[PDB]
């Protein structure tokens, strides 16, 4: 049903820029996950019966949440594409892979409530995913879709190599774990000055994996303002609705799930970049040079909430 797509050759070059944005092209989606492995892995690592079947089983497992759904999938698995090829020598090919699926799978069937909320409220997620909660489930559900009739696209992997693939996609899932970026993010930065980052050196390679998660998940800060602009009312639909239900049973929600605070956004966003997003993406560069162009337009978004804050 997909498989006889093509991109178009309007959007062949527009598709390996870092700021390039899907939003305009919803009905292709899936054509873009065909052509960005196709592409970086070339059309013969996974049968095309097999892909396009598996991509369309992970697009029905994504909720019609305001932010952390289908269109969050395949741009955070765009920035990885665009990562990847700008980087093309320093992965394997069997990373590769792991890390364009990993990608778009890495929110699989989200709730739009934060581990905070799952953990506070006894959710039975919870009760299972004792630390990172929600994102142990997306990696769950990367299985099982796996496992489903005809789905396992890695199939033609040995039993050793299929095993690799797995940790990869699981580590680099976890790694979207906010609360585990921090530390992530100043153990690198500390490697790479003191002058002990060193990509043979396998642990310290699944770190480099975990920042580059961190840095195609919130992506959104690095695309063109009246498209970021855009994004961030998604999540804050979604965190004001947590803190809405939060409310609901007698609790008073933090400042940003609190939408009686929304005069706050830019002050939340502009206080975010300088907090997470602008570490993670000068970490990034340092790391991986020519992905510069994301800690670029992160800043540039940066200057343009200024602009807001302080209005003009
Ligand atoms: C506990 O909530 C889950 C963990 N968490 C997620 C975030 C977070 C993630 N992604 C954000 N993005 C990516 C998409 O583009 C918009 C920015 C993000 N923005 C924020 C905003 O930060 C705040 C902080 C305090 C605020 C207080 C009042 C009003 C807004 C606020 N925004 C938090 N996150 C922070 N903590
Ligand atoms: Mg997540
Ligand atoms: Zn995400």
């Amino acid at each position: 049903g997909l498989m006889q797509f093509t991109l178009p050759v309007r959007l062949c070059k527009e598709i390996e820029l870092f700021h390039f944005d899907i939003g305009p092209f919803e009905n292709m989606w899936p054509g873009i996950f065909v052509y960005m492995v196709h592409r970086s892995c070339g059309t013969s690592c996974f049968e095309l019966e097999k892909l396009c079947r598996f991509i369309m089983s992970v697009k029905k497992n994504y909720r019609r949440v305001p932010y952390h759904n289908w269109k969050h999938a395949v741009t955070v698995a765009h920035c990885m594409y665009a990562i990847l090829q700008n980087n093309h020598t320093l992965f394997t090919d069997l990373e590769r892979k792991g890390l364009l699926i990993a990608c778009l799978c890495h929110d699989l069937d989200h709730r739009g409530f934060s581990n905070s909320y799952l953990q506070k409220f006894d959710h039975p997620l919870a009760a299972l995913y004792s630390t990172s909660t929600m994102e142990q489930h997306h990696f769950s559900q990367t299985v099982s879709i796996l496992q489903l009739e005809g789905h396992n696209i890695f199939s033609t992997l040995s039993s050793s190599e299929y095993e690799q693939v797995l940790e990869i996609i699981r580590k680099a899932i976890i790694a979207t774990d906010l609360a585990l970026y921090f530390g992530n993010r100043k153990q690198l930065e500390e490697m790479y000055q003191t002058g002990s980052l060193n990509l043979n050196n396998q642990s310290h390679r699944d770190r480099v994996i975990s920042l580059m998660m961190t840095a195609c998940d919130l992506c959104s800060v690095t695309k063109l303002w009246p498209v970021t602009k855009l994004t961030a009312n998604d999540i804050y639909a979604e965190f004001w609705a947590e803190g809405d239900e939060m409310k609901k049973l007698g609790i008073q929600p933090i400042p940003m799930m609190d939408r009686d605070k929304k005069d706050e956004v830019p002050q939340g966003q502009l206080g975010f970049y300088n907090a997470v997003a602008i570490p993670c993406y000068t970490t990034l560069t340092q790391i991986l040079p020519p992905t510069e162009p994301l800690l670029k337009a992160c800043r540039d978004n940066l200057s343009q909430w200024e602009k807001v804050i302080r209005g003009e």
